[PDB]
């Protein structure tokens, strides 16, 4: 590549697997936002939630896909995993599994800055300290909160929780 | 001082003690928001109201020591001790907390009040009447209601009762 | 806390402390503002500018106890020291002290960014790079410039000179 | 009258001589405003600024006025004495003299406070609270500022001090 210089193979490789864990994200986070749609379930306010969420993962992928061909390096896509379940049970059990996955994404932010950093590769280093590693923090702030209120909420009568929670709080 | 008139040292040195105390209270009010904004409690609303009143106490010092400068006498600062706690609790222990700390302030007013009444000052007697009196009242009646309210609402299932609170009744 | 992930006690630790040099900086400020207003020093435009920096290090604070809460740490608060002097002097011995405190923040951003580079903490270096270093440079800069040019007016005929500072400098 | 209640002969009385001073306050405040006109004085910004004084005066002793008819007082007018000087020196001068005058009226106005509350007449007491005891006071806090900053400039060259206050300071 003409335009490479300071980007390791081993960030290249990163990078793309980043994207992966993205566009799985986004994959479990659309399989979340229709089971909020199903008639047996109808929790609109949170079927917009995940599905916003599958919007934002998206996104991020394909960022971290523009950044690697800024940089020289080369796009590769492998196999979407399916989420791994195909019914979420309550929205306690759907936000808990939420929370797991952007931990997850977070871990795998934090062991490509270590890379970067790793690599002397400052511009890496920048690129998720702008546009992901800031973001993640207030979501993951943002669903330990909305977690907080469903357990607050769903001690006695789970069920008048779950709507007062999906009315009052989701949009 | 060339301005200085019918100001009394007594009253100056209340005066000076009367900041301290709405500095203190300002204090109180930003850990009570805080805390409320932990993802363990997450009371977006009871956050809200208590970081307006932290910037209220601190407006009344200001006013305080502004008004301390116009009859020319010499603001004094001390250390701010620390809020009393460190966890606050429900927001109906925050509430009556809240209350307490309010209470005490307009007994302060009361008390500078009574001095300058005793020492023929008027125009100490009618700047806090003017500018704080009225305030605390308003405010102590507000808290008040809502203390009712938390309590009307955390007999049965005290998690709802919180939390239709923080939805419904604040901003 | 469900929340937490790659924050250190140390990181929190030291975030609480920074916290306390913040207010306790908001409030040598207000102590440097009120002074500049008092009737016998009478120069309006340093009073306004160090109202101004109170407010600054007050945001300042509230910014690191949201971002403490952020990260899942718990904000303690300590006593706040009174500020070092009940009188600041002229006007460039204020801004001297000023310059001085403003250095000393600078260096504890700098050791929590250097602690936050041990303990491999990436948001925390973005958060302090974004949010702090360069704002405190800019204003050590700033007054650095008023620093020379109080010095080079109060060379003869010292009250002129700090008069026509404040008149032709200051807001 | 039909309409006097509880309205003593000596508040009365007390009132008509404030009534007095205030004009004869306001007599003084256009000899001084007139005499920084003289194209021997030049002084175009101080004489503004107690041309503005001799109104406000004016317009406080017909609050006043207006204030006795209202209570049923009955206004009694006496002659006017002439202001203490013919010339009135410096800038400096000029603003003592206007500091020990306003401090007079204010030593009045704190007597007719004490007289009212002696003869139990609160009317009185919120009148001079709300309309004049304030206004004085932070006229007085305003001139001794001034006589803080024309002092600072006076020190060496006191025509070049002279000139930049008025230019720098007054509208
Ligand atoms: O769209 O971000
Ligand atoms: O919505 O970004
Ligand atoms: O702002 O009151
Ligand atoms: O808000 O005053
Ligand atoms: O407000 O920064
Ligand atoms: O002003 O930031
Ligand atoms: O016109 O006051
Ligand atoms: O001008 O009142
Ligand atoms: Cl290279
Ligand atoms: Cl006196
Ligand atoms: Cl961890
Ligand atoms: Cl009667
Ligand atoms: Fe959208
Ligand atoms: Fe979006
Ligand atoms: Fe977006
Ligand atoms: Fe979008
Ligand atoms: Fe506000
Ligand atoms: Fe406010
Ligand atoms: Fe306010
Ligand atoms: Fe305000
Ligand atoms: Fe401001
Ligand atoms: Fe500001
Ligand atoms: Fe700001
Ligand atoms: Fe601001
Ligand atoms: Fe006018
Ligand atoms: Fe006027
Ligand atoms: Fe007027
Ligand atoms: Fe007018």
């Amino acid at each position: 590549s003409q335009i490479r210089q300071n980007y390791s193979t081993e960030v290249e490789a990163a990078v793309n697997r980043l994207v992966n864990l993205y566009l799985r994200a986004s994959y479990t986070y659309l399989s979340l936002g229709f089971y909020f749609d199903r008639d047996d379930v109808a929790l609109e306010g949170v079927c917009h939630f995940f599905r916003e969420l599958a919007e934002e993962k998206r996104e991020g992928a394909e960022r971290l896909l523009k950044m690697q061909n800024q940089r020289g390096g080369r796009a590769l896509f492998q196999d979407l995993q399916k989420p791994s379940q195909d019914e979420w049970g309550t929205t306690l059990d759907a936000m808990k599994a939420a929370i797991v996955l952007e931990k997850s994404l977070n871990q795998a932010l934090l062991d490509l800055h270590a890379l970067g950093s790793a690599q002397a590769d400052p511009h890496l280093c920048d690129f998720l300290e702008s546009h992901f590693l800031d973001e993640e923090v207030k979501l993951i702030k943002k669903m330990g909160d909305h977690l907080t209120n469903i357990q607050r909420l769903v001690g006695s009568q789970a069920g008048l929780g779950e709507y007062l929670f999906e009315r009052l709080t989701l949009k």
